[PDB]
């Protein structure tokens, strides 16, 4: 009882482009944060991060500084469902 948890490669799997970003973010902020679990190379994640990453990786294709703007943003203003 719980959701699916994917890989950073499924996050990038969305276009591509954004794996630059997310390499960078992973030493640049932390977001989206690798939950506590197995794999070394990879990283698990939820659908909750991979929601805010996929928001924050198409704001950047709008100007970029939501690197930035939208990781700041999502610290602010948590999601809830």
């Amino acid at each position: 009882g719980s959701h699916m948890t994917l890989r950073i490669r499924t996050i990038a799997r969305m276009t591509g482009i954004r794996e630059a970003t997310l390499r960078a973010w992973e030493r640049r902020y932390g977001f989206p944060r690798p939950l506590r679990s197995e794999g070394n190379n990879y990283r698990v994640y939820s659908r909750e991060e991979v929601e805010a990453v996929r928001r924050v990786a198409r704001l950047i294709q709008e100007e970029g500084l939501s690197v930035s703007e939208a990781i700041a943003q999502v610290k602010t203003e948590p999601p809830r469902e």
